[PDB]
């Protein structure tokens, strides 16, 4: 025992913040959910889109999952509660919580939006008035199933340490706390970095005179960016340009001579091709110049040949250990699919 009842605490907690969260669930879906539909002319379709997501759906899913729980519990000795085979039952279920941590910070910025009528704020007031819900504003309610499903490993690593290596719900409690932090980072690399996938399509069509296929055919995430002077080829013009490092490929822009917050496409360059060859100080071979701060990039298989100079030592490095990264990602992508 206090071993043996640690466990008993664990699982009776688990249980309380299970019904709480659904109790939750229903002041939101039944407290704030209905009556925004009731007012067509305060919420339009959507505004309550953007704001409550898939929360209905949540509910739903939510329902079912603390019922095959209570089924689970047991009265007469309730560290001896199975519970593992819960979780691991529900454990596609879960991934609506993506969808849901997606489109939240969006939530967020509508709600902020919507918190400067006095209108919104009386009734959200009187709505959190009715269903008696604590002094916390509707943001602070949307939050919960984002934290419910950080929560989640937390509290089954605790189940697992006042678990004994012989009970029944051993093997479960574990495979059901694998499941679920990969669930929790799943969710987090997907949602966060592929919308960081998502922004730099808006940053492309901010871009004026487009060549070649769309960035995102080939790439999926900008490594580093900035203004470097650089040199085609031997004997070739210095010229002044701002360039863009994605997995494969390095888009280079020309900023406007006014507008200086306006580019203009000047070419991409395919990075599977092509070495990282770091230039010393001194004197270079024609090509033919005087260096300070440069590297070079060379073609694998041609003798094409690039120069770059940066004006910083910083900013060598940075860009050295940029192009390491690169190569480092597309490793790690190709070699996890």
């Amino acid at each position: 025992q206090n071993r043996d009842q640690m466990r008993a605490n664990v699982i009776n907690e688990i249980m309380s913040t299970e019904r709480h969260y659904i109790k939750h669930l229903k002041d939101i879906c039944e407290g704030y959910l209905k009556q925004c539909r009731k007012r067509r002319d305060m919420f339009s379709d959507e505004q309550l889109k953007v704001i409550f997501g898939n929360i209905e759906d949540i509910y739903r899913f939510q329902m079912g999952f603390v019922r095959d729980l209570e089924k689970q519990y047991n009265n007469d000795d309730p560290h001896l509660s199975e519970i593992g085979p819960c979780f691991l039952e529900h454990q596609d279920g879960f991934w609506i919580y993506s969808e849901y941590c997606n489109n939240h910070l969006d939530a967020c910025m509508e709600l902020s939006k919507l918190m400067k009528d006095s209108r919104y704020q009386h009734f959200f007031e009187a709505c959190r008035l009715l269903q008696q819900m604590i002094d916390i504003a509707i943001d602070g309610f949307l939050l919960t199933p984002v934290q419910k499903i950080c929560k989640y490993p937390l509290q089954l690593a605790e189940l697992l340490k006042y678990t004994a290596q012989d009970h029944s719900d051993y093997r479960y409690v574990a495979a059901a706390l694998a499941v679920m932090r990969n669930v929790t980072q799943q969710i987090n690399e997907r949602k966060r970095r592929l919308e960081n996938i998502d922004k730099i399509a808006q940053w492309q069509a901010s871009v004026l005179d487009w060549e070649g296929d769309d960035i995102l055919d080939r790439s999926s995430e900008l490594i580093y960016t900035g203004e470097m002077a650089w040199i085609y080829q031997p004997y070739g013009r210095n010229q002044q340009r701002v360039f863009f490092l994605f997995d494969h490929q390095m888009v280079l822009c020309k900023k406007d001579l006014i507008r200086r917050d306006i580019l203009y496409y000047k070419g991409r360059i395919d990075m599977d091709k092509y070495e990282v060859i770091d230039i010393e100080d001194g004197r270079d071979d024609d090509f033919n110049v005087s260096m300070k701060n440069a590297f070079k990039l060379h073609n694998k298989e041609t003798e094409e040949v690039h120069l770059f100079f940066a004006k910083k030592l910083e900013e060598k490095i940075r860009w050295l250990r940029a192009f390491r990264e690169e190569r480092k990602m597309v490793q790690e992508d190709e070699k996890i699919g």
